């Protein structure tokens, strides 16, 4: 019940805000987060739901996914903790993100920002695997948020009302392809839609594989 | 200068609180600090070390004694502002953390104790024995995130119950805390600390003053 | 399944010897590993009680006080093919990662015993660090005692492994993981090893300790 | 002793390994080179950048220009002895890495530009941007194992095949790297390290030498 093929298994996803007030003072606020599997079947829905939601030209959802395999599709959905005092103190916005195998291979994460189902930004890292408790580790570690990103961060914030910043968010999505860069193939694919928070833990998801009908 | 000798420097002194509020929300605050940086400076002002007997634990074992035995250029008096701008939150998923890093060009067994010293009694003594890591090219010997203990926890917690710096300035004027790393296998003593403590007045935040100390 | 409640997860556990033979030269070799399917087979504990210490705060006391599920058996086949060029530059530790939900002070205790008598005890305290999503205690580099470092080379001097073996069958470690503020038992590895024969190395089997 | 640093950048780490994981019990990693933290004492021995322009690509935005740009203190050359004396075992799950990291009293974005030149002309670039982590009371900007690419890989295993030392100082002769750290935001350059490679003539020793870049 988690985000993982056979090949490929999610272990972190954190988005974050670090905080440098002064020497003295460090601080580290997580917008979204996913952890690591842990020991019902998970909840099904139609990726013809989504097609709108995100980009549907030569490399776009709809054909990736008739690619395969099926079962490294995923919708996400993301309540965003935005509870945080932004400061004037040196500040970081960050995503940090975790993947495990038992093969070793050259991975390239694709991070496609989307707004009404339109492509803003896309960001490209390929990761390589090194040998820790066990098991293949693939790690980006605190790749710097868009300028995008930030500033849509602060136009949310600035919104009095969840309702608000929810009809807002209603047109927002991210793409994220995990792909193995020599043979080309799907390891894992995310399609992320976004509320925000109003539980008092904060952060919350919900996990569903994509499939047709 | 710095606080180090051709066999042992002092790389890294922390002492803070982490604070996990909720699984969204982490905060570090350091109190005091101190780093080796790369001189641009003059030598370390000296202290006639009999000034101090009085705030430390003499007879056996007693910084008179350690002093004696020498080396004598291993000996530092640190007076310590510390930052106590804080916000305890009740102690909910708090930690109150010491970390040291020391280098030397030598692999040894180092031995670090710290005696917590009430009007130059010792009230609480804490030993922890430390192994090399050759890390960029120097033997490392590194105490990640050593625990506080309760003395000093309860101590920090009544503090900062005085609504006014200047009465913390007066209990803190009869504590102290002396810091002897030692090699384990030879007994020799590789760096002493004599640490004297205020609270910071300053935006900056902790302060620090080292100074050799010495007989003259 | 693996060595876990729904208060306590062992994620790591590893035995090793570092060598720096020089500036641009580190070896790192691994004498035992756990990492984190049917379920696990279960043992008798009245077979294993005479192999670990049975005084007050003894194996037969602790299961008595369970709870139950919190109790395991594991048989180590360790990795010996090492060459201890010499301790010129030689670190022999263990590391040890859990995991809960809850904000713990967990207590660690490490017995080596030798004909069910306590050799040696290690004490450790570890206090928690949220790390994705759960709360992690981790003890990064213990050191070993002289007593297991000088046992691993005495053993290695043996020419075959049956030899080995019959002296590992009187040598045991008791792990037992504690809540320090309410002194509830979180984790109890009962610990028993052969050396391996396998080309792939240091194995494992885990099993359930139960009463009959 | 000497340092590659100025008042706004100092170099702490340079390292460039190999890692192998032969089975699940056996780690190794081997240093072909490393520069450690070093902080009165003389000046660094002075070279003609005019000797080394070259040896690196040169017109828009080649050393000359950029040497030109100053400032004059943030040019270094440096020259390694590299370390080749390690086992390349037979696809034994084998990672090639650079660690680097540079401290400041400033919080910078900074940018590293790596070029690795044939004969002075670009057959790789490599670049990374790097955010400040305010560590032991300074900013701190650490690549942790970024993956050597191909071309390197290649090179070190080609040099090993040849039966002397002598014979991979020869084909050294027109390899050289150039590192370029920039204050993203300012366009200033931080530190600029022209860097030239022989073998070590010790067993399982690397060694390196810093100059100054004058005119
Ligand atoms: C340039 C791309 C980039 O900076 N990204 C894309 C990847 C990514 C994924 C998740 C997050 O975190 C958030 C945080 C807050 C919200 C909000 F505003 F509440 F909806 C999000 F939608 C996503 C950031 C990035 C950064
Ligand atoms: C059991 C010993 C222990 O927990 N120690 C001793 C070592 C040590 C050194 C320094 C600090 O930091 C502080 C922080 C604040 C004050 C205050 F409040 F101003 F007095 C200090 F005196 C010392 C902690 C320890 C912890
Ligand atoms: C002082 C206690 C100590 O040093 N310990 C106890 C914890 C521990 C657990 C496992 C291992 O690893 C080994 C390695 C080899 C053998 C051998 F030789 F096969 F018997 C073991 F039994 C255990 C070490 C320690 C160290
Ligand atoms: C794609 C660029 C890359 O992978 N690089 C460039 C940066 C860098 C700097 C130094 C080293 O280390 C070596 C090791 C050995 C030799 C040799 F072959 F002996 F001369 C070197 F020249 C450089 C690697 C890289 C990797």
């Amino acid at each position: 019940r988690s985000i993982g093929t056979t090949k490929l298994r999610l272990v972190e996803f954190s988005a974050f805000l670090e905080q440098q007030r002064d020497p003295d003072s460090y601080n580290k606020h997580l917008f979204v987060h996913i952890g690591h599997h842990c020991p019902p079947p998970l909840e099904s829905v139609d990726i013809r739901q989504i097609y709108d939601k995100f980009p549907e030209k030569k490399g776009g959802l709809k054909e990736l996914f008739g690619k395969g395999p099926q079962n490294a599709f995923f919708l996400v959905k993301f309540w965003a903790d935005l509870n945080c005092n932004i400061q004037d103190a040196g500040a970081f916005y960050g995503v940090t993100s975790q993947y495990e195998s038992s093969e070793n291979m050259t991975v390239t994460c694709s991070t496609k920002v989307c707004s009404f189902g339109k492509q803003v930004v896309e960001k490209v890292e390929t990761e390589y695997a090194r040998f820790e408790n066990g098991r293949f580790v693939y790690r980006i570690n605190r790749s710097p948020m868009c300028e995008y990103m930030i500033n849509f961060i602060h136009k949310l914030k600035h919104l009095p009302e969840k309702y608000m910043m929810n009809s807002v968010l209603e047109n927002f999505t991210i793409l994220l392809v995990v792909t193995n860069r020599d043979t080309q193939e799907t390891l894992l694919c995310m399609a992320c839609v976004f509320e925000v928070s109003n539980s008092e833990h904060g952060a919350q998801h919900h996990i569903y594989r994509l499939v047709k009908d």
